[PDB]
């Protein structure tokens, strides 16, 4: 007994867009499925002169185990009556070939210290989320002061998604 329904969690109320951008290093991530970035994640979010907010992301996967390779990305995130969710089109521009439409909500933040990005792409009957992905988001790659860990630790629980969340290696690898 713990509402799990996405349809209700809370976002970051008046999301400054601009306020968000520059660089954030991803610090742990929750997986969806399939493909996804592994490791050395870093992303850098912007927003040109009428308000569209974009980012880029940058990190490495690994192909079958064969391969290390540097992907590199862009998105485009259209906006929503909640300013905190977005529509974001994103796409490969390296190697990578591939484009996606994913949901994009920032649940909280603070700007300067830290942040928690997520993405439901599939919804149960029931209304919970079938396959999610989630990025803990640090201004400083050493690390969030002792708030911003509380706050986060707050919402991994309300977003049903705490303990499914690994640490990210960040070695200058890309
Ligand atoms: O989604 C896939 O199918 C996939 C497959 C193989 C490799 C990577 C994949 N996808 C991702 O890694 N991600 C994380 C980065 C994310 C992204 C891209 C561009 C700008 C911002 C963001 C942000 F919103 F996540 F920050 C897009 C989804």
């Amino acid at each position: 007994e713990r509402d799990c329904r996405v349809s209700s969690f809370r976002v970051k109320e008046n999301f400054d867009k601009a306020r968000f951008s520059g660089t954030w290093y991803a610090m742990a991530k929750k997986d969806p499925e399939g493909l996804f970035l592994q490791d050395n994640i870093v992303a850098e979010f912007s927003v040109d002169e009428t308000g569209q907010m974009s980012a880029t992301a940058k990190g490495r996967v690994r192909l079958l185990n064969n391969w290390d390779v540097c992907a590199d990305m862009v998105g485009t995130f259209t906006d929503t009556e909640d300013p905190a969710k977005f529509k974001m089109k994103y796409w490969g521009v390296a190697s990578f070939l591939q484009k996606g439409n994913d949901d994009h909500w920032i649940v909280d933040t603070d700007y300067d210290t830290y942040a928690v990005q997520y993405s439901c792409r599939l919804l149960n009957l029931d209304g919970t989320c079938a396959d999610s992905y989630s990025f803990v988001f640090s201004r400083d790659p050493n690390g969030l002061p002792p708030e911003a860990q509380k706050i986060v630790r707050q919402r991994q629980e309300e977003l049903c998604l705490a303990r499914q969340y690994r640490l990210i290696v960040h070695n200058g690898y890309c």
